């Protein structure tokens, strides 16, 4: 399954939130 994943920096607080989160995570299936 390939699930795609994107990370915005919230531009008022100046956090990475990558969505899904997960996929920044990582899972046992390394990217």
């Amino acid at each position: 399954n390939v699930v795609p994943c994107f990370c915005v920096e919230d531009e008022t607080s100046g956090a990475k939130t990558c969505i899904p989160d997960n996929c920044d995570a990582s899972r046992g299936t390394n990217p």
